[PDB]
């Protein structure tokens, strides 16, 4: 059924000038060969070359054929396939003494050869005496390719009870024209050319004096593929004479399939190929008594309740031993030690910030435990763990507006979240319950880009004004008072810290530009070059950490966690709150109406993560592992409630981490994504991590807080490359001469993309506007009014066909 | 073994190349047509009917066609 | 030098005398924002952003454009020193 074909050609050795035998490749359903070093390539297909093939076919037609001879071994086949080409006069009789020397050499395989040195080609001559070929040769392609164990695995896919071929390749120039001879033995033997135990049923012999446009190599390439089909090798078991071979060779190559050289390769066009290749292997077994072996959504309704969850269950939770090993590489200890920081500093921000504006009722404590246990629990038993869980602004806001909102009316604060939380595990569960999730096919890719964009140019914002109040607390003057007391906090303004804050974020963020050029350069070995690439940001860290350490007399702001896991405000809280009151009863009224914060906190979380999950898992990121919807919205929202039933705020997932995170996480081609690394390890790494940062004071003590506006600003310019309104902002500029060549450009005229872009811009800048104005909690709303605008207005100004080209949901397929 | 429609596509597959057309263009006997026809024929690859599954093979020789079409423009 | 303390009472007519707060750092920047746009300009020459005539027309004015915006911002900051060209007064 799985036969093994074996190649040998003669050859010369480094050591001393002689001939010798030597393999060179061997075929179980695949090619394998080996270089000069001894070692045998991966399996691969074997692909062949045009004048192999022609010369395979002009020698096969007139090819002395003996079937079923009685032998024993290889000295009498030789004998008398050598009488047999003297018989039908295919070569002279004053050279069978050469020839006969010429098929009975030593045939070794490769361990001997380290300590021969290597062979390299030569040619027999009328003497008996190797020579080097007078035409020149060229560099054969599968060996730069396929080289620049394996026996074991060879013997086991090899049945036991199974025999080989053989083929015999060489040059002598003494000859008239090449000559091809074709033995198949009357019962299976063992030969001493073969050190595997396998047996032998049929032999080539294939020589000829040399010509143009003849490569022996290749012809023994192509004898084993003539070898290697199923049908034929059938045939050859049932051939009883010569015109059978022939219509067996025949009926070969009317079922090939022959494609030329093209201007500019590509794989789109190519896997067009697939059926007609079937249909030449049906029409291949159309021939054959033999028959060849081969001939979901994450969010869909289903009539079953539940059924979402169990789905997504069932689709992701499989992959759990995969999850655990693809994490050995060194890439996610990268990725891990990025996310760290990328995840810790909006903490400590978002924590201080809190602290300071509601009475230190909430702080960094807190918000720290809450990040490290949602991560935790979320990268354990998550359905895409790659999302990167953590406190964002809109939250924020409307802890701001809910303090405001109980200090006015005199009722209390952390008390009223519980029923909060409460309220939204009820809708959560309701709305998995009802697989409530299908909306989200409603949002195209027009929200996904607006919103994106819109984060993308928030975060920028936020950090420039950071930045400039940085500036502003300490101006360049023309003297400064020096008795001052900066144990607290630096009083006054200071001489060089916001002139060292600027170059230090400068020089982080060039450093991280050079880094990521110089991973795609050519300039080092692969391996080394590659593991330098991975590690730019925490090696510019960590030069920048040690560079602000030598400086001694200049001061600059560094960072500082809390003492130990205490609350606090020890004053007026507790480690559990009571829902009944903490310190005054609880009103009824209140209770029975909480559910109207919920609703809206429920909006603004369901959103952020379905949006996320959106941007993130495009079809375009090579995302091979499936990515749930109802259970990661269950896990993250039930875990928020239980958090705010013990005074811990709740969480959402976050969109610059979380695409920071699979970027990080992704192996490109070279740019083409490659791969992209999934797993859960790291998601847990940077939890624990996150966690623990309150044990390393005297680490981070050191650690200045302009070293992060670096990676901050990297993240920003990073994020913002796949947003396609920001190419089409780029391409409001260029003039139409240099527009590129996406289909959205030819199908529709410029001027039509001018308008397009310029509506998502207005959409941009009244969402900005909106952002600025103190109705800032109606911003989200706003958001989702975007999918009507889509679905009803704007078919009203374009064409149906403009609409698919422009706004297309794939980027591949339009 | 001959197709009129099959041997025209061959032709025009042919005529769809770059650097063929240029030496049409600068041809002016049979035996430049015959090297260049030579030299085109010479950097091709040819597919066997295999088992394997199909997008595998096919996705399998993309490096192999980079690198002969390298080969080619030399 | 970047030091904890300076003093202020110092005469600067012919010569800063003793370390000043604010030159080293502002010296340094200025430099590299020099460099930086020095560079993204000459890129820009041969980019394909603008219409080829005024494109061309930036791009070659690249060097002198990046002087006068450094130097314009030199100039809007007042209490800070930094060196300055000096010729002679006559021939």
């Amino acid at each position: 059924h799985k036969v093994y074909v074996e190649l040998q050609e003669l050859v010369m050795d480094e050591k001393n000038q002689e001939l010798r035998w030597m393999e060179a490749a061997r075929w179980v359903q695949l090619e394998e060969n080996l270089g000069e070093n001894g070692a045998w390539g991966r399996p691969h297909l074997s692909h062949l070359t045009f004048w192999s093939l022609l010369e395979l076919r002009r020698v096969f037609t007139k090819g002395t054929v003996l079937l079923d001879l009685q032998e024993t071994s290889l000295a009498g086949v030789a004998n008398q396939l050598l009488d047999r080409f003297i018989f039908e006069d295919q070569i002279r009789p004053q050279d069978r003494e050469e020839l006969l020397r010429a098929l009975l050499l030593k045939h070794s395989h490769a361990g001997e050869l380290e300590a021969l040195g290597g062979v390299k080609p030569a040619v027999l001559t009328r003497s008996g005496d190797p020579s080097q070929p007078l035409l020149p040769q060229h560099s054969s392609l599968e060996t730069q390719l396929f080289c620049e164990h394996s026996p074991s695995g060879i013997l086991e896919k090899i049945p036991p009870d199974s025999e080989a071929t053989l083929v015999l390749v060489g040059r002598a120039d003494f000859l008239e024209q090449p000559v091809l001879g074709f033995v198949r033995l009357q019962e299976a033997a063992e030969l001493e050319a073969v050190e595997l135990p396998v047996p032998i049923r049929f032999l080539f012999v294939l020589l000829g004096p040399e010509a143009p446009h003849i490569d022996y190599t290749q012809l023994g390439r192509a004898a084993a593929t003539l070898m290697s089909e199923r049908v034929f090798r059938i045939d050859a078991y049932m051939a009883q004479s010569r015109g059978e071979l022939l219509h067996s060779l025949e009926g070969f190559l009317d079922c090939s399939l022959v494609l030329p050289p093209t201007d500019a390769p590509s794989e789109q066009a190519l896997l067009s190929l697939v059926p007609v290749q079937r249909e030449l292997l049906r029409r291949r077994y159309q021939s054959s008594p033999a028959k060849p072996d081969s001939s979901d959504d994450p969010l869909q309704q289903t009539g079953q309740l539940f059924g979402g969850l169990v789905r997504d269950i069932r689709r992701r939770y499989p992959y759990y031993l995969s999850d655990i090993t693809d994490a050995f590489s060194p890439q996610v200890l990268a990725a891990v030690i990025f996310i760290y920081f990328a995840a810790l500093s909006p903490a400590i921000t978002f924590g201080g910030l809190l602290g300071e504006k509601t009475r230190n009722q909430m702080g960094v404590s807190e918000l720290l435990i809450s990040t490290a246990v949602q991560g935790i629990l979320f990268a354990l038993l998550g359905a895409q763990p790659l999302l990167v869980v953590g406190f964002s602004g809109p939250l924020l806001v409307f802890e701001e507006a809910f303090f405001s909102f109980c200090e006015t009316n005199g009722l209390e604060y952390i008390v009223g979240r519980v029923w909060i939380g409460f309220w939204l595990i009820l809708l959560v569960v309701l709305v998995v319950a009802f697989e409530g999730s299908f909306l989200v096919r409603f949002i195209s890719r027009y929200t996904q880009e607006i919103f994106s964009f819109l984060i993308s140019l928030i975060f920028i914002y936020e950090t420039f004004s950071k930045l400039i109040k940085i500036f502003q607390d300490h101006p360049l003057q023309k003297t400064y008072n020096y008795n001052v007391l900066m144990v607290p906090k630096p009083q006054g303004p200071l001489p060089n810290t916001a002139l060292l804050s600027l170059v230090l974020m400068a020089g982080t963020f060039f450093f991280a530009m050079m880094l990521r050029k110089f991973k795609n350069s050519s300039y080092f070995p692969g391996k080394l070059r590659r593991v330098i690439g991975d590690f730019g940001v925490p090696i510019s860290i960590l030069i920048m950490v040690l560079v602000d350490f030598f400086i001694q007399d200049t001061y600059t702001q560094k960072l500082s966690v809390p003492d130990g896991f205490k609350v606090s405000n020890s004053s007026a809280r507790g480690w559990v709150i009571h829902p009944l009151g903490l310190r005054s009863e609880f009103p009824i009224w209140m209770m029975f109406a909480s559910a109207l914060p919920a609703l809206l906190v429920f909006i603004l979380i369901f959103l952020e993560s379905q949006i996320t999950t959106l941007i993130v898992s495009k079809p375009e990121r090579k995302m091979v592992k499936g990515s749930g919807f109802h259970l990661d919205l269950l896990l993250v929202v039930g875990m928020g409630g239980v958090a705010a039933l013990f005074g811990m705020p709740w969480l959402s997932a976050t969109t610059v981490r979380s695409v920071t995170h699979a970027n990080a996480l992704t192996v490109m081609g070279k740019a083409q994504i490659q791969e992209v690394k999934e797993q859960r390890i790291s998601g847990l790494l940077v939890a624990v991590l996150v966690g623990l940062s309150i044990l390393m004071e005297p680490i981070l003590s050191r650690i200045p807080l302009a070293v992060l506006f670096g990676i901050f600003l990297y993240m920003g310019v990073t994020s913002l490359s796949g947003i396609q309104l920001f190419d089409r902002i780029l391409l409001l500029f260029k003039p139409p001469k240099y527009h590129p060549d996406v289909p959205y450009v030819k199908r529709v005229k410029t001027w039509r993309m001018h308008l397009f872009t310029g509506i998502q811009i207005i959409c941009l800048a009244v969402l900005w506007v909106v952002k600025s104005t103190p109705a800032s909690l109606a911003l989200p709303f706003v958001l989702i009014l975007t999918v009507p605008l889509r679905r009803v207005l704007l078919p009203l100004i374009f064409r149906n066909v403009e609409l698919q080209c422009l706004d297309a949901d794939d980027a591949k397929a339009t």
